[PDB]
């Protein structure tokens, strides 16, 4: 019975459409022509539905899926109802353990290709030829929260890429900041337990704003560098498309000659760097907890494919000890002013998955999954990570056959003597399950290392030392990198770092922990230490005021690539504007607005005080995407109010509040004709203000001004004006 | 090392303390003297820590828990480091599958006691004597969201009680509304899949405001009754302490003489019925996603023990068919005007757990766990539930020995012939593992049914009919219950219902689904259907305007017990007030305010624009709990502003917005002396308005008037005035 509408409006058109224009759908139905070797190889397990009978898992057609079998229509359910028991049994066992960390994440399929051959520095096959494409599957995530927690929390973000290469899977499992909080993997459980919800009551979710986190940080100054990055606006990215990615550790590249080059991996967002502001980010965790998940999915459905440039910081082996920090310490970054990022290739995410659980939830990434041409280093954090990502999926994915789950399967050949395990799919026909064997003439056989298609051989690094549980003395410096980061931020980014620390330490119940953290900031920078202390009602002592600042990092007093905004990198394609309608919209304003937005690939959402439709002055029927309250200004990049019958919305509380929230969060606002009467709500300027576009009508010049503001992301000059506004 | 502060301020006093006064802590350290039989029985597994050496799990003392074992202090980590591998292995497998539904939940320990013996109607031992105390463990929950989702979502809430009786565990697994969405358990996976995050992208979390939910609802009219309850303010409770609890299904009580009485279970909140308003609840999911978990835990630490009265609706076997609805249909409630709730006993929750994972996450409740004196009925939703809750713990809790996990163990004797299974703890010494046996003289033995301490025997209900997969025709009525609920609500409750439907349908992307739900609403009540249609820009057709309304339920046109607020049941103890400080508070106002609140058990939180302290006019040093942005008005029940230097915060945007937010959400606000200058922020007349307390000082009747407002919970008369207001 219950069937599709006559008009076919239940199903999304299979073509690129702007956010909200059609219901979202599984990738293979939304973009059936988008393919790559990995996506094609998943065809053996994709299951359709249209035109097929409803059955049990054993293939028996079901006649009545609305009722249990009972003795009489008001009688007891019978144990012989196997249809009911299979159905409820499968439901009863749907859930698998979520990831220990990074349980909340969003993923997509795409492809990668190098700009030129890197055969002089690496024999890795996926980087050997500019016209050789490698399928990828990428998962972005938060760290602390559960799989059902919110997206726009303040936290480091994960950025994991699975490269399905011809010589094996390579997983590049990184984060959105260039360093980690801790130095040795043995402390991982301590750090993670300290940031996770506290053990007695399991509070708080997705937040480092609580006593145990700041207690750990206060006792472990090695954490201060990554804590600086988390308290800055880097901890609240606007989108997964607008953040950087880093492998953090120094790895090695190995060429066909056997030469090792130290390398740090980078991803540069071709959409530019952009972050929310705290009040915005926190409120958005409640208005739309799935904001980043949704935004990535919709950008891909709209054709705004997330694009990232892979880059390498390369250090010759003979320069291992030439910096004033250890290259193997993951709490230290390598300034781009000392070692530039060489561009390597481009990654494009162009298709969403079909089933989130099957492809995203069960995907398994692991930094140990390297290929010939790559190798590790002794970084003590990376060294212990190698143990954990294989170990954890024995419970998470139920066994050692996790490489047979469709999303994890290599697309290149895989043959060996491993057998059995839970849910074994592969049926081995080799007469032998051991080597050396004569009964199958020793196949499959080992392969000597070589320039291409060779077996994996570890670089023969020289090891000299006693068996010790000891931190290297070279890792014992905790304040110079934090300071380099601080001085490289713009004045408004510095204020937001101060505000992040102040907000988080205000939620620490035990005051001495706050004091201890303030003492640590005084070892980094006294201006920062004093601004935080002032917000906590703390007075620095005379000793604290005399702590000597840490040395500069190799002579650097700042490095602009550490800042999100110092060097302009705005890109408006894929951004979104809210357009506040009225019941008699001036169609000439809307025409000019939409045309200019379209030309720069910026989307719009038409909002009103009710759903349904409104009719413009020329009879155009305008469908409403959402109400003012239903899609708050938190969800858009700018707000435009066209003329028409402004009296209709002039006294609307939500419409006025929409503009006050956008104003507070530093977003560009554009007001045309009678819409300029809303300037009184945002109680400011009469001759106009930088950041507020106004004109008798919406024209080419009005739209050019708005789009120029949007390319600079936010109106930072308005900061001084927002803390009086009651919003 | 000896890291704690010498003043001993790292540790919370072991005595009842108001919310925010000390750091929260494990139940047994916070209230060591609070005991019960179950709490005492868990002492065999409680583990301390103070003064013990740090070890491996095998008991080997660890010397250096800061580093991995490596060859050289900058060398590679060695595989022989078993201390590192055990510690990371345990971390790597910490997580277990979350509950399929009700994954988000907060729990506590308590006790129950009947008011009088109920031996005339049931032989259940826990109900046989007013001096028999039964330990309980209660878990409150949401339904759709994961364990890391937010508390204050719009949804039904779970209310599960484990009764540790002398004759077995009895689990009463109910919800906060008296009916469920569906009639037969076979449809549980369809209904749950429709409400859970959609399968392609796993959005949205914690929300029924999406297409698949409303699609299923539109095609299955049996769901309308519980959907009405969810769309009302019942869907957003202020606290687990202020909501009702229901078993939903008709069960049986069996007495010693073998007589069966039909029974429906109720829990009445002794703190009264109270809910939030949608904008507040939604925003509170961002500002504090753990608000309910937090409020429960803090209530117990403050001595505001959650108290509930167990009540029974009792219906004689001969009256089975005397109502307009089927007693076994879980989508129908039994109006209290037809069958009163008989008061049975009281439950008091008075201790938090020690470890959330061990006691809360691993607890297993199942409605099939009944005891002699209780029995089931043929309700087709309850019949299928009996299969699911034993089945699901085979994956959730790892095996069939889940009754051996400490929190789940019976406190009464358990002996049988069951053996082995994963994680087996009990070591059986019986020579036999089968019966009948002669080798252990048939022990343990079967026990005949009897008045007390007898074996379980099912009531011999007559069963007659053919084996059919058929819904009883008596369940085919879907609109009279929804209509009875609607007519029982106050006018402001009806508006909140209209708003709930309107908001949720506005997030449904496919317009025809909105239209189809509106058509179902037209079968319930025309006023409701017109108001929702108007908010969606939908016009009812002439056919919809003439749909005849469903009949009354057994002659009733309303039942005030269905309303949260029609009949005042206000209780201020355990509520909390925000007090907005300034840098020279009139100490006389604060003395009056705080002492009046304390005499009624109402908590306070002193807020300011920074942390630390402020000094009152007389030199009193005032400790600040949180900033205005740090502890938003969403978290309190009322706001009071004392006189003093009001110029200090008069122009603070946050302080003004604090009042605008509380005013919008209908909370009582009290302004003393010069604090009346904030009247212009919320546009209050010179003469004043009901809901705003104002005077020259906080003396005389100022606090009594504020407390009277708190007793009515919210200022419903202000709704028309908030309509506008930009907040
Ligand atoms: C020693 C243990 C340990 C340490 C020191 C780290 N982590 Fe890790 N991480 C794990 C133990 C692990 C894990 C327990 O193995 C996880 C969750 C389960 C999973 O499959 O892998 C994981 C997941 C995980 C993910 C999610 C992959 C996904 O999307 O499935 C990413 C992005 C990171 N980690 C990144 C980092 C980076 C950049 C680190 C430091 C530089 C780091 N991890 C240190
Ligand atoms: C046939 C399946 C089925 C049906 C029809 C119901 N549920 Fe259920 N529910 C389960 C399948 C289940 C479950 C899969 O077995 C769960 C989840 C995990 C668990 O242990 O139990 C569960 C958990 C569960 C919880 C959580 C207990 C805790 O806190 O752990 C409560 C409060 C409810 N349910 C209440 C209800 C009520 C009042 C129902 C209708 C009257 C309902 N359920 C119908």
């Amino acid at each position: 019975d219950s069937l599709a509408p006559e008009d076919g409006s239940h199903r999304p058109a299979a073509e690129p459409t702007p956010p909200g224009a059609q219901p979202t759908a599984p990738g293979s139905l939304k973009a059936p022509d988008t393919r790559n070797e990995k996506l094609n190889s998943l065809e053996d397990v994709r299951k359709g539905s249209e035109n097929y009978a409803l059955t049990t898992n054993q293939g028996v057609r079901i006649a009545d899926d609305q009722n249990s079998l009972r003795a009489g229509s008001r009688g007891p359910t019978l144990l012989e109802d196997f249809i009911l028991r299979e159905k409820i049994t499968h439901f009863d066992h749907e859930r698998i353990p979520e990831r220990i960390v990074h349980a909340r994440g969003s993923a997509a399929h795409g492809y990668f290709q190098p700009y030129k051959s890197l055969s002089d520095i690496t024999k890795a096959d996926f980087l050997s030829d500019p016209n050789k494409i490698t399928p990828v599957f990428v998962r972005f995530s938060t760290v602390q929260g559960g799989a059902g927690s919110a997206d726009t929390v303040r936290e480091i973000r994960g950025f994991a890429t699975k490269f399905y290469t011809e010589e094996g899977i390579f997983d590049l499992v990184g984060n959105n900041t260039p360093i980690f909080f801790i130095q040795d993997a043995h402390k991982f459980p301590d750090f993670v337990h300290a940031v996770k919800p506290e053990p007695h009551w399991a509070i708080p979710q997705g937040q480092s704003a609580h006593d145990t986190f700041w207690d750990y940080v206060s006792l472990q100054p090695e954490t201060l560098h990554n804590v600086m990055w988390a308290m800055s606006d880097r901890g609240i990215p606007r989108s997964y498309r607008t953040m950087e990615g880093f492998g953090i550790h120094t790895f090695r590249l190995i060429n066909a000659e056997g030469k090792a080059t130290f390398v740090r991996f980078h991803w540069k967002p071709l959409a530019g760097k952009a972050s929310l502001v705290w009040d915005e980010a926190q409120k958005l965790t409640g208005r739309d907890p799935d904001f980043h998940r949704r935004e990535l999915w919709e950008a891909i459905e709209a054709g705004d494919f997330p694009e990232y440039e892979l880059g390498f910081q390369l250090i010759p082996e003979e320069d291992e000890f030439k910096f004033d920090f250890d290259l193997l310490d993951p709490t230290k970054l390598i300034p781009e002013e000392l070692v530039p990022v060489q561009r390597v290739g481009k990654m494009v995410l162009n298709r969403n998955p079909d089933n989130f659980f099957a492809e995203n939830e069960q995907a398994a990434f692991h930094p140990g999954h390297i290929v010939p041409g790559l190798d590790f280093t002794n970084d003590p954090l990376l060294q212990g990570r190698l143990f954990s990502y294989t170990d954890t999926q024995i419970s998470r994915l139920g066994g050692p056959n996790f490489h047979e789950i469709p999303i994890n399967r290599p697309t290149c050949p895989y043959h060996n003597f491993q057998r059995d395990g839970m849910h074994r799919m592969g049926i081995d026909t080799n007469p032998a399950n051991y080597e050396p064997n004569s009964i199958n003439d020793n196949w499959p056989r080992e392969t000597p290392p070589g320039p291409k298609r060779g077996g994996f051989e570890s670089y023969q690094e020289r090891v000299e030392g006693n068996k010790v549980r000891e931190r290297s003395p070279s890792f014992g410096e905790y304040y110079s990198h934090p300071r380099l980061f601080w001085l490289s931020q713009t004045p408004f980014e510095q204020r937001h770092i101060v505000d992040g620390f102040s907000f988080e330490l205000s939620k620490v119940v035990r005051p001495y922990i706050r004091e201890r953290v303030v003492d640590q900031l005084a070892h980094i920078d006294l201006t920062l230490a004093q601004a935080v202390a002032k917000n906590l009602g703390i007075e620095l002592t005379d000793d604290q005021l005399n702590i000597t600042p840490p040395p500069d990092v190799n002579g650097l007093k700042k490095d602009p690539s550490l800042s999100l905004y110092a060097i302009p990198d705005g890109d408006v394609k894929g951004r979104v504007v809210a357009i506040l309608l009225n019941d008699e919209v001036r169609s000439a304003d809307l025409l000019a607005i939409l045309k200019a937005l379209k030309a720069k690939g910026v989307h719009a959402k038409l909002l009103y005080s009710r759903m349904g439709e409104v009719t413009a002055d020329d009879g155009t029927v305008l469908p409403i995407a959402a109400t003012f309250a239903g899609a708050p200004s938190l969800t858009v990049d700018a707000v435009i109010v066209p003329c028409g019958n402004i009296a209709d919305i002039a006294d609307n509380g939500d419409a006025n509040y929409y503009l006050m929230e956008a104003y507070k969060h530093l977003k560009p606002i554009a007001l045309a004709g009678d819409a300029r009467k809303f300037k009184a709500t945002i109680k400011i300027a009469d001759q106009g203000e930088e950041g507020i576009v106004e004109a008798d009508s919406a024209d080419g010049s009005f739209m050019d001004e708005l789009l120029t503001l949007m390319a600079a992301h936010r109106v930072w000059s308005r900061i001084p004006k927002i803390d009086k506004i009651p919003a």
